[PDB]
């Protein structure tokens, strides 16, 4: 399983 | 699984 | 199973 | 099970 | 499992 | 089961 | 199951 | 199990 | 299990 | 279990 999520602000 | 999530601002 | 979300403003 | 969204505004 | 998350202000 | 919703304001 | 959601104001 | 949310003011 | 959320003002 | 929040002001 590959859990990924990333944020650019 | 392959789980993506990724947010531009 | 592929799961893919991507948001841009 | 290819699941897929994306938003660009 | 592969667990990432990173937040770029 | 994939759930989405976003809101742009 | 995969759960989203995100809130651009 | 992928649990999402994020907001942006 | 993966739980994320994030908040930018 | 990965739990993750972040705020930024």
């Amino acid at each position: 399983q590959y859990n990924n999520q990333n944020n650019f602000v």
